[PDB]
């Protein structure tokens, strides 16, 4: 739709901050459509990554964050308030000791620091979506 | 780039047809891009798929058919003739007894019929790439 994608937004994360993005995925979830956010510690996208998280609509929700190029302990989820053909809303806030992810005002997952989120230097967010909003707040000292 | 994705076409396949896709990825493949190839029988998405054709870029192939509403045998591939970062031609063959994919010339994989191709009417390719050139033949009887 309007925002593109993949988005690519150069962004400072800390505790308090939240990420807000509203899309819709571009396939039925018979289908399988993805979509991922990546809080990235440098703007190229080879770099680390913070906080990855993976939803395959329909089916699962993956999180990790590579590491000095490594990929670390994955967590899984079968969890799956998304809904089929539906524009969703989702808020990543950055808690002291997690990551809270709401999904259509619902807390759907949380993922513990593994680096601190002052690392963050950018988000990304693609796969088989389209977006309208993406924010991160900056309203915190 | 130039063509929108998800790319749609209307489209009938016999022995003899080739469908060429050129295009590249849109992001290293160190993050994993996807590129899905789908020959299904009906305009919507939700319809049955002839030949499935997922690319998981730097990792993995998977092919398979969506039958009556299910899918049936994967098949597995390692083989990997894509390039990080490169754009890539692929041609899609139908042969009396076999899809046959080249990659950038090369034969790379093949998948025997499942379903006569006579029951094709729609070509998507999606996920994460960008697509310069699409072409489904139809020069034979
Ligand atoms: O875990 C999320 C992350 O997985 C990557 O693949 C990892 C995989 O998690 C792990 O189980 C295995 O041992 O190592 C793999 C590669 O280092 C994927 O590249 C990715 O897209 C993510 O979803
Ligand atoms: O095989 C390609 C196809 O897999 C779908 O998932 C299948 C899976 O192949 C199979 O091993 C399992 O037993 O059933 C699954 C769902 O019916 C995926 O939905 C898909 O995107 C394809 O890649």
């Amino acid at each position: 739709s309007l925002l593109p994608v993949p988005y690519t937004e150069a962004a400072s994360l800390s505790t308090g901050s939240t990420v807000t993005i509203k899309g819709r995925p571009l396939a039925c979830f018979l289908n399988a459509p993805y979509l991922q956010v990546d809080f990235h510690t440098e703007m190229k996208e080879e770099s680390d990554i913070v906080f990855h998280f993976q939803v395959c609509f329909g089916r699962r929700v993956v999180m990790n964050s590579r590491e000095y190029g490594a990929w670390k302990q994955q967590v899984e989820s079968k969890n799956m308030p998304f809904q089929d053909g539906q524009e969703f809303e989702l808020s990543i806030s950055v808690l002291p000791d997690k990551y809270q992810v709401m999904v259509n005002g619902q807390s759907s997952y949380t993922f513990d620091h593994r680096i601190k989120p002052e690392a963050v230097k950018m988000v990304q967010v693609w796969r088989d979506i389209s977006l309208t909003k993406f924010n991160v707040s900056y309203l915190k000292r």
